[PDB]
């Protein structure tokens, strides 16, 4: 009877939810579901363009907490009040730190799919066979320090891999988180960006000094998903990045080193923020859909503690999404089955959107800038820093090129106001 054309990244989490369809199907006959499947970076690009100009491409979006309040503000998405009313759905047991990102004016404008901080994974083989052992609160100059030790490039072992793919959400997504434990911040309280200061000269300099002496080849290509696949195939020492990442890593079906991860909180410098990052990903109905009944059946189908369940009973109950409700991590199945779960519900509890940064700032986000002009903004600083990276510009040009492409943007767009 109805037939919803869902946009999704190409994620592992997604990429299992596709498979678990049927369970949806079977419990609402009348709905059947069909993908559009993308990378992240362009993801954000089409359903950006589906939503601003009411391109009727995508019945349910998956979209970012960047993105929910924002376009929830501006009237473009479907309050999820049916969920949200909803008894057995539960949206009282979502996290509050999520929930709250995703909430306008007191509508919900997205139901989280999954949510992560981040934080280090590590090779416990490499590190013991190196005679290191991780702090469960690291400092960079000690990941500099083993990444040096455990570099065997001979045998293709890097001592770390970070992403390195230019986009807003991917090479700055971390290095923005970084630069916080640097101290940096991407804006002043006049809306003057930072780039020419030396908080970001020490981050910038650091992040492409470590890479090019232990990371992989061709970093300036490896997004999310690349590292994953190195950390996972055994070619990495360490990896910094999203918890979500956790159950995959350690998962022996698709995970070569999964008996020998080690997770330890997101490197500080001593300043005052360890720069762990929040994010979820969501699923939203655009405002003036003809098939909100169905999508929002849909949303809660695949965002209730039923669907948990339903993966932990296929897959295990490590490999659920996690991140999203306190009965989750309240649940003594789960804990059992994922060493991480504690950890990961500290990170997203400890993540400081709304005080990212050592000096104050007019914005809230650690690894993004709750702005609407931050997706064509640090796509442009993604490809500055990716090219930094890949030796093909120097780190000063990158942050002098940042500089005045971002103070053009912003004062295009009118800041400070
Ligand atoms: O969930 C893993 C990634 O998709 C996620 O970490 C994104 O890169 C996000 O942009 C991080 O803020």
């Amino acid at each position: 009877a109805e037939t919803l054309t869902i946009a999704t990244v190409n994620n592992g989490d997604m990429i299992r939810m596709q498979k678990l369809t049927d369970d949806f199907t079977k419990k609402n006959p009348g709905i059947d579901v069909k993908w559009v499947t993308l990378e992240e970076n362009v993801l954000r690009q089409k359903v950006t363009t589906d939503v601003a100009t009411k391109g009727g491409q995508y019945d349910v979006m998956t979209i970012g907490i960047y993105e929910a309040p924002i376009w929830g503000k501006q009237g473009w998405l479907a309050p999820l009040d049916k969920l949200s009313a909803d008894k057995d759905y539960d949206a009282a047991d979502l996290l509050p730190p999520v929930r709250s990102g995703l909430t306008v004016d007191g509508k919900l404008y997205a139901a989280p799919f999954y949510a992560e901080s981040s934080m280090v994974m590590y090779r416990k083989d490499l590190f013991e066979k190196a005679g290191l052992k991780m702090p469960e609160a690291p400092t960079w100059d000690f990941i500099k320090e083993a990444a040096d030790k455990i570099t065997d490039k001979s045998k293709e072992v890097y001592g770390i891999c970070l992403r390195g793919k230019a986009g807003w959400g991917e090479n700055i997504a971390f290095l923005s988180a970084m630069s916080n434990s640097f101290g940096a911040r991407w804006f002043d309280e006049q809306w003057k960006p930072q780039f020419d200061q030396p908080e970001w000269k020490k981050t910038l300099q650091f992040y492409v000094d470590l890479m090019k002496k232990n990371g992989p080849p061709g970093a300036s290509s490896n997004g999310f998903n690349e590292n994953l696949a190195l950390f996972q195939t055994g070619k990495c020492g360490m990896w910094i990045d999203a918890t979500v990442a956790a159950s995959f890593v350690t998962n022996p079906k698709e995970s070569k080193v999964a008996d020998q991860v080690g997770f330890a909180l997101a490197p500080d410098n001593g300043l005052g923020k360890r720069g762990n990052w929040l994010w979820s990903w969501n699923l939203a109905i655009p405002a003036g859909s003809k098939k909100v009944e169905a999508a929002e059946k849909f949303i809660a189908w695949a965002t209730s503690k039923d669907y948990l369940k339903l993966v932990a009973e296929k897959d295990g109950w490590a490999n659920v999404p996690p991140g999203t409700r306190t009965s989750l991590y309240a649940n003594a199945d789960y804990q059992k089955a994922a060493p991480f779960a504690k950890m990961t519900l500290d990170s997203i509890n400890s993540a400081d959107p709304k005080h990212p940064t050592v000096k104050p700032v007019p914005y809230e986000g650690v690894q993004y800038v709750a702005i609407p002009e931050f997706q064509g903004i640090g796509t442009a600083v993604g490809q500055q820093f990716s090219a930094a990276l890949a030796g093909q510009t120097t780190v000063d040009q990158a942050l002098k090129t940042a500089q005045t492409l971002t103070e053009r943007e912003m004062k295009k767009a009118g800041y400070p106001k």
